[PDB]
């Protein structure tokens, strides 16, 4: 079996989404420096520690598909200063992210999260990700453009033995799904600050956490375009946080109007033809 | 030619969905009462006649499709008590969409204007809706549901001679469009508080003005799938307008979290497991 094609953040830029269309998937060697998932690590640490189960009766949107032990983390904006700045601002994360949906013009975060799996987690059902969010994609044409994609990014090792990522390669195509299995699959081996990057189209799992000492950390980036409701809001975030964001971080997390390619774009999230931004004169890059 | 099916708001109500799903268009007669249209007429009549041309250079989102006569106005909540009242919580409306939407769950507002049309208005081009702000639409296969529907309301008397709306009967199931004409088309002649009700799917076009001296106007509420972003924001609503409003119509205008119709559902702009409604302490139904 082939294994995940390994592309350089520096050098292989233009072949990254190239790359994932043909196969489905790809390693992004240190997406982030070490540097930024050490201090990416550091901010979310506390909230990863009072996270409740996925579906506590606390919650009115629980969870009930994730296992008990795993801690999902998300709204990271007012949480990271490495997320809203280091992240969001990716130059890599843009490249691919224009290359690969292009065709339907403006994308955003559907969700940044930070997932921790307790030692002995169970091994994900082989799956392809939207499902339980965006019924929607299921009635697209087999050959339309992939609307998400999905980055995961490593927080700590992934090896075979603590539950490395799982895609069958060229899943991404598939139609007819009688061939799924276990045995289809070969592995995302990553350091902390490498990134698996698979489309909404590509069928995966979280692997099997088999060592029962190791916790596996990990930055999972929903990438869609702009058209597609995001999984998290980002509408309770401070506004003094969000006027120290970029003008692009702040549309990626819906403090903007948005652009279709439609040639005469009409756009989304508009206010009687003007934009957010400009209605609410919402300042940019404004240190706290 | 058939005629566009006429249908009662009262009596009727579980007949609309199924006839507008078999022949792509229905006539609701008195879908809004004459006080709720004299009402909506009285409050957004200055914001229509300070409303700019369509494609006009001080926007950023300018309207490049609408002729320069027309005039659109959207985000009507913090304009008009009758819309965020009496149209936001329509009876009619909600079994309509809950019919319509059942497939893929919760819907909410796409876009909420007023048009009003100038004396010697041209007939717009036969189309679908939707093409030029989510090219996402077009890749959907034949038998999807649809994703969007629009309420077309008279506001003022529609006439074969004033522009009335053209509809093509059965051209929601269309895939090959080599027949599309106005040869083709049947007229949505309706009182004051009529409803047209169209797919995203049915080719139609505003007719031609041509006495020369007839102004016009309708209520356009184009009602989509939660899972699709709003042309429109309300993001600069004030809290004090959000607060008066039930906690249907929050949700309708994007202040609230969505779910899908998965049965794991995971939901859309959630916040760590939480609504919007829940994380901000969202009141309903507090008067002005
Ligand atoms: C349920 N669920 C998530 O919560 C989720 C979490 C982070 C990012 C994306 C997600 N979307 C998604 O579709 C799933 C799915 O994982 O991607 C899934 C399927 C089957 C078993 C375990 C998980
Ligand atoms: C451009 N445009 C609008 O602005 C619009 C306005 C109110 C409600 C929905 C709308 N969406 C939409 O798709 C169109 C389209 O009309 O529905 C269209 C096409 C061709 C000619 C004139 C209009
Ligand atoms: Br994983
Ligand atoms: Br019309
Ligand atoms: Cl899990
Ligand atoms: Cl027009
Ligand atoms: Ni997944
Ligand atoms: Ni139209």
């Amino acid at each position: 079996k082939s294994q995940i094609p390994r592309l350089s953040a520096i050098n292989d830029l233009h072949k990254i989404w190239p790359t994932v269309e043909e196969h489905g998937a790809a390693i992004i060697e240190s997406f982030l420096s070490l540097d930024i998932v050490r201090r990416l690590n550091e901010e979310v640490d506390p909230f990863v520690k009072i996270e409740p189960i996925p579906a506590a009766k606390t919650k009115d949107h629980p969870n009930h598909i994730l296992s008990t032990t795993t801690r999902l983390v998300n709204v990271l904006a007012p949480i990271s200063k490495a997320y809203r700045e280091d992240v969001l601002n990716s130059k890599v994360l843009h490249r691919i992210c224009s290359d690969a949906f292009h065709v339907y013009g403006d994308y955003w975060v559907l969700m940044g999260a930070v997932m921790e799996l307790a030692p002995s987690n169970p091994a994900q059902p082989l799956h392809r990700d939207m499902r339980f969010s965006h019924p929607i994609v299921e009635y697209l044409k087999p050959d339309a453009p992939a609307t998400s994609i999905n980055f995961l990014v490593a927080l700590s090792p992934f090896t075979a033995e603590n539950g490395a990522t799982h895609v069958i390669l060229g899943s991404h195509k598939w139609q007819n799904l009688s061939n799924v299995s276990m045995d289809a699959t070969v592995r995302a081996l990553m350091n902390p600050g490498d990134a698996l990057l698979i489309t909404d189209s590509t069928i995966h799992c979280g692997g099997a956490e088999t060592t029962g000492t190791e916790t596996r950390r990990l930055l999972t980036i929903t990438m869609g375009i702009s058209q597609l409701t995001p999984l998290e809001s980002n509408l309770a975030v401070p506004r003094p946080v969000i006027e120290s964001l970029t003008p692009l971080a702040q549309r990626l997390l819906g403090w903007a109007s948005q652009r279709s390619a439609a040639p005469r774009d009409i756009g989304l999230l508009t206010i009687r033809g003007n934009s957010i931004e400009k209605t609410m004169n919402l300042k940019a890059e404004q240190p706290l």
